[PDB]
RNA sequence: AGCUUUG
């Protein structure tokens, strides 16, 4: 099989937690790794969070299985996650 | 800290 595969997961309230996607992915795939988002000046929740699977097939299921979820009522959003920098980084000429 | 939005 393919190798491991990462994903965006959003659109959760701060009541969601990384534990709480622990068990919603589990059950698609192997989780490999979770990284709940958190502010650094305050250290709450920001609603929105990565999580890493054991197959890349397993995460593309929990994606859309997942995707739309009314995980505490609101439907989570669920994806391929991608680099960003690009989107405001610059340097002079 | 509340919302699709990304390390």
């Amino acid at each position: 099989m393919a190798g491991p595969m990462r994903l965006y997961v959003g659109s959760l309230h701060f009541n969601i937690t990384e534990d709480m996607l622990r068990g919603i992915f589990e059950p698609f795939g192997r989780i490999e790794s979770i990284q709940l988002m958190m502010d650094s000046e305050t250290g709450r929740s920001k609603g929105y969070g990565f999580i890493t699977f054991s197959d890349s097939e397993c995460a593309k299921k929990a994606l859309e299985q997942l995707n739309g979820f009314e995980l505490a009522g609101r439907p989570m959003k669920v994806g391929h996650v991608t680099e960003r920098t690009d989107a405001l980084e610059l340097v002079p000429r």
